[PDB]
């Protein structure tokens, strides 16, 4: 990444071993669960496109799921080019040129050309598209992993709340709606399909209903 | 309602005895299905708050629903005394005082007020807002008059799949949630809960499903 | 509805209520059939948009046509934006801006400007666009509730020739194809699919015959 | 251990560990990327189940890994 | 097709019978092999669109084909007409005929129209357009006409090396791809689907040895 | 090929179909005779690289021995290439460039700068050296095939 010195000049390092080593375990460990996009954004921080690609090659397997995300990146670039035109000729010294699509992806451009990118006046956060673009990737992978849906989720007889409250919030978590359309479902579905016990409980307890308040009166 | 002479002034005209007849015909014979509201809005255009008052109380029968809709337009007319400021004290003669929400609501107040409200430059419509608000009620009418749930539709068996989208459309034109809400459930849950031969059908239909693709699919 | 007065100009009229209580009546009582389409042509003469779009949204049941008359609005007004692209540029004095695909429509504009645009110099035809594009949303609908296809239709043994040849051009007339393939079905398909010995007693007359002698040859 | 042309699913074999195991053996492979993108459109479908064959077939040629994938999901 | 004639002077003559009855033997004889291709194009050297479409019509069977050819024709007629539309700009002082998607195919084109086209300085290239046109669909066609890909090209237990290698080129220029598509194939697919016993052979010598090489190799 | 007009220009004409029939109907029937090439040289005189070429392609069956042909002709054109240095940039009006290899072998070319070629003063036969190429690799076809 790039750590920035006490009270100095911001100093370029090499991603360290421990970061590589627990981003590779962390995949090898718990697959692709919704965390893992989390726990990448928290690792890869401050990280240029020579590193982030770097954190994606040392993952092993899941060989179509990297294709999936090389070719989600490949249509940010495609976007990103088509949405900017890229001057040429004569640049001016001191001023790096008109980053291109595959420049942002790191596959056309060296580690000079990103850290100039990265302390340009006003800087240019070429690390912080490629993230985003990844992270897309990422929940497209996450969304294809889904087990179930969401909307076929229904409690068991001897199931109890918590662990139906659980599984639905996983599968809310993985799911792709927008989250306009995410809080309604969280309103409606988890009481609609719950077991008609806790649901008749939940009934008498109406509306404004919480997840604090429907966990205490479906106990027992 | 308020008939604009053909190169004259908008005279006013009281609300002919066949617009009444027809609506008590069609609440009378028709209950309170979601087209009411439409026929309503389409009777009643240009009229005064007197008019839509008269065209209200002459509905018989169906009390609670009458009783909801007057809080409904008591609660509007709150919130607009309360984020709107009425003024007082000597007014200057050409132009009528602010009108207050139990004043536009037209129960303390003649028709000469709302004529005048109607009449002045700029305008200041006092039709478009409380027949606005008669709108806001008769849709909580008709949500609580729906006897079954969008969520709990689901096709039978022997039923074909023309009976059960004119259930699903019903129900959703029933339904009180935001437009994007709506345009989910209408794209996912449609597929989602039909029988399994033509849901099947359906999903070798694959995406950018349309309704008419989908009924040319499910024929037979 | 637009009318004209005694100078000769016309203005804005409010729907008149027994126009959309018959096009209510004649659409629910005949539900849909050919002879829909001449009779809401007939009803909405001159017609805004707003007024046409009151006349289908009164339209209670039957929402999977209504739907798809919204669809096929919906790709119409499309492909008229493509068609033509707004110029850039001073503009003349004389001459002020135009409507837009899905304002055509009048869903996001308000009655005077539809009747701005339709009384305009010179009067731009809003109304009639949009009636045509319901004419052929409802072509749609009536060719989806077509009972049978044009080539499964064989004349039962006891079937009178009156009763065939009526099923045979009412799914002709609900087919809609073309007008010269109609001119060559009614050739070859109204000959070929006739009963053995009436099927003789037309081949008796060549292909030559009229319809005329061609039903009073079988008749009696 | 063997050539991208020998990669073959099992009659019962799932999608799943079949396209991953292609993918593994093509990375391993060298070959130009130019190449790859005619190697994987030639032998992706190709190699398949009869089943899932005409399945992916019927989504079309250009179809995406993913949808190709959510076609013969479970 | 027009020629030069003495002196310097382009006249029109007219496709000549023995010409005709050439393609109609060579079509009859060889099917649709890779190689007429070539002899199309050197039949019809600077023929009129009326002579090709003549040459097109004359063909006996592989009504199929010729199908996809005229289809295909139409496309690139289609692209053509996208690709060369009249924008505007100032009129030329020279006005010369211009070639439409239906002007070059022939369809709507007098005989005349295209000599004009062909003999007027400067030459518009209808021919060589639709040469390229009729070019392309018979590459599709004789891509179509391919029994079995060239991926299950194998060579038997006894079968020579002569026979295997001719088919395994023949099947190859009858398959479609880029040329370094063919240089990566020919050097990763002939020896490997080679007979063992003559496979150790072609591995003995090299990977990156010529064909007449591993042919002398395992010749006998 | 370029038949020359009785006291005028030697004016390009297209390959007859006669010809062609003929070089199929040898290559077909005979298969692959020493007496062949001197056939082919006989049909094709005077050719430019374009009517080798068609000449070659109508060609059905025997890929191997187009395969080896198409060899032989790239490694001449790679030897003439190498021997042979080629100019760029600006070039003289009324002065054809400097013909490269693939373009000698008419591969990377079109019929104008081949008859350009063919008649520009002093004259550089491009058809007489892809002539030769050819006539090298059908000996090389012809002693293989003994």
């Amino acid at each position: 990444p790039i750590v920035q010195n006490i009270q100095g000049q911001m100093v370029h390092q090499a991603i360290s071993p421990r970061t590589l080593n627990a981003w590779v375990k962390v995949v090898e460990e718990k697959a692709f669960s919704p965390e893992v996009i989390p726990m990448f954004s928290a690792l890869s921080e401050g990280a240029t496109p020579q590193d982030l690609n770097t954190m994606l090659n040392t993952v092993g397997g899941h060989q179509a799921a990297m294709q999936m995300l090389k070719e989600t990146i490949n249509e940010e670039a495609a976007e990103w080019d088509r949405v900017h035109p890229v001057h040429a000729g004569p640049i001016a010294p001191g001023q790096m040129r008109e980053p291109r699509g595959s420049d942002i992806a790191g596959t056309t451009s060296t580690l000079q050309e990103q850290i100039g990118w990265m302390t340009n006046n006003p800087p240019i956060p070429v690390g912080e598209i490629y993230k985003r673009w990844i992270i897309l990737g990422l929940n497209k992978i996450v969304r294809m992993y889904s087990p179930t849906s969401i909307l076929d989720i229904r409690q068991g007889p001897k199931e109890p709340f918590r662990d139906y409250v659980d599984r639905f919030y996983k599968t809310l978590r993985a799911e792709q709606a927008s989250q306009e359309v995410k809080n309604w479902m969280t309103e409606t579905l988890l009481v609609q399909n719950a077991n008609p016990d806790c649901k008749t409980i939940l009934k008498a307890l109406g509306p404004a209903a919480t997840l604090e308040e429907m966990m205490t009166a479906c106990q027992g």
